[PDB]
């Protein structure tokens, strides 16, 4: 599914990824209720959970 990401986020640790406001990310893990694996463009990482929206 997709998620838009509704802040910037700059990658913290070696498991995240950054992402822009407005970018379309695919979910790819939501396990996790504070950080959810995404991938932005070509990369794939965590970010934090509540910066991004479910679109489906």
């Amino acid at each position: 599914e997709l998620v838009l990401a509704l802040y910037d986020y700059q990658e913290k640790s070696p498991a995240e990824v950054t992402m822009k406001k407005g970018d379309i990310l695919t979910l790819l893990n939501s396990t996790n209720k504070d950080w959810w694996k995404v991938e932005v463009n070509d990369r794939q990482g965590f970010v934090p959970a509540a910066y991004v929206k479910k679109l489906d």
